[PDB]
């Protein structure tokens, strides 16, 4: 049984350092005989706003719109915007989903928040009950590959930004873990623009080297204790 | 003299609990004689994607598009999209910026993440000389007013979601403190959709009640020990 990789990619510039780590994951994965699919949100002009256009049928309650309620209802009736349902097809068949993005404001760029807000609806990705260890996308792995402007040092418990695990919490636990993904260790490439030309190639190389053995890696424990300590 | 208030609002429905907390704030700040302005991002169809369309005229480097560099440059040359400089106008004049939003995936809805990404550009909200306490929006207060699906208990230090202070970290410190804002204690309305009609009536009353005394409040210490420590 061959492996399936979905990369959700969020950068404007294919020549960018994020474009490079994306190309090198497609390369290393393609080589190993993985089936690969890239969601290039910018190039697709992916829609980020969560609005009533996301739904094709009669609304449940047409006079007071409620996104959570209508999308969950639309999922069940098979009436989501096809752009959503296309993403959900990619996620359903992926064994692994890689997120490739530059950190914006300690988080994901809005276009990518949009993908998460819109793709991971109730009924598809989780249910109540049916979240955390019981989320609907259980059996799947996720990994964030994040580029930052801050250095390794800025990102320590003692530096100006606090530890890097601090900002991972909403993404890794609050989103991915909530939906049933197991989460591999993140790939964080610090300050590529401040790095020298060779340290840059090294960071890219270290990501290729890492992917050669990714089917062997085990999931982080995705808990408060991993992220925060005490 | 006189105080100015920008409210950044992100919900799709006026009859919503967020809309009600928004109307309440406008009425009560208005009553104290504040200058009030509302950005209703959904009603404005606010653009969340950070693209090259954000810079008017010709780009500083056509070739390789760096969002960061082009917007910094375009801030100086006074050629950013009017939608952005309009928001920059409103933030400039404001003394308190209140964000009103439903929590989406331990963070702000994407449309609101687009406002931060695009409005809070280098040269306007921060520079290298000028971040955290030196941020370029120093002077100003910020308050996150957020609603949730999860109960207050789900958001304790040992509940399934972890403490609510953990998800505030990228917003309050990573974004607002970074830009120089002093941060007021967040208003968190837990689970209004679970809460009874009277609990709801009381969370609106607490909020108007808080709005009558806001200018007396001391800002939080926006530190790691506040967010994660004990
Ligand atoms: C709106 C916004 C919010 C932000 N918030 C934060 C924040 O909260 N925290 C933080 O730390 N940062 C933040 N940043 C900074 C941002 O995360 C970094 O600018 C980004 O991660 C760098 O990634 P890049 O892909 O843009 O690098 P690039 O801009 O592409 O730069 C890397 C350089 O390396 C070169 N390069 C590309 N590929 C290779 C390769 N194969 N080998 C050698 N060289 C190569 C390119 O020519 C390029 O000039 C923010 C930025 C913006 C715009
Ligand atoms: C994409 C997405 C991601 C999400 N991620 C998270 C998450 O990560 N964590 C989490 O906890 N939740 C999450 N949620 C849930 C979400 O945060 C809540 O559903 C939302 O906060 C409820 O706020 P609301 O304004 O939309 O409520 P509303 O649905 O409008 O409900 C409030 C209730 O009060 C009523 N009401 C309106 N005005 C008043 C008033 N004047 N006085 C009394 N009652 C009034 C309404 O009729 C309604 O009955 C997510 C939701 C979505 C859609
Ligand atoms: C260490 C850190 C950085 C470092 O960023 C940079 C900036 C420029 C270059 N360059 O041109 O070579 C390299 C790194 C940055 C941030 N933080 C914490 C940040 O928080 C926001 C940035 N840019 C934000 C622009 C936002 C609104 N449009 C940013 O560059
Ligand atoms: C504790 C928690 C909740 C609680 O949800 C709710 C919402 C409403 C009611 N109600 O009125 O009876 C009860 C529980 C929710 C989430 N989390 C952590 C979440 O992450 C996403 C939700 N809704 C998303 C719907 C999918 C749209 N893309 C959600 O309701
Ligand atoms: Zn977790
Ligand atoms: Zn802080």
């Amino acid at each position: 049984a061959g492996k399936k990789v979905l990369i959700v990619y969020a950068h404007q510039e294919p020549k960018s350092f994020n474009g490079s780590l994306k190309n090198v994951a497609v390369d290393e994965l393609s080589r190993q005989g993985c089936t690969v699919t890239v969601s290039d949100l910018y190039a697709m002009n992916f829609e980020p706003r969560a609005t009533d256009k996301d739904i094709t049928g009669t609304l449940s309650n047409p006079e007071v719109f409620n996104y959570g309620v209508e999308t969950h209802e639309a999922y069940k009736q098979r009436s989501l915007a096809s752009d959503i349902t296309d993403e959900q097809k990619k996620v359903r068949e992926a064994d692994l989903v890689i997120f490739q993005f530059p950190l914006y404001w300690f988080s994901v760029p809005a276009i990518l928040k949009g993908w998460m807000d819109r793709v991971l609806c109730q009924g598809f990705a989780f249910d109540i009950p049916g979240f955390y260890d019981s989320g609907l996308l259980q059996g799947k792995l996720a990994l964030l590959s994040v580029t930052t402007g801050g250095t390794a040092e800025m990102y320590t418990k003692t530096g100006v930004n606090g530890d890097s695990r601090y900002f991972l919490w909403p993404l890794q636990h609050g989103t991915l873990h909530f939906c049933g993904f197991k989460v591999l260790a993140p790939q964080i490439s610090f300050a590529p623009e401040i790095a020298s030309e060779e340290e840059r190639k090294g960071m890219v190389a270290a990501w290729s080297q890492r992917l050669q053995t990714i089917w062997k890696e085990e999931p982080i424990p995705c808990t408060a204790h991993w992220h925060f300590g005490q």
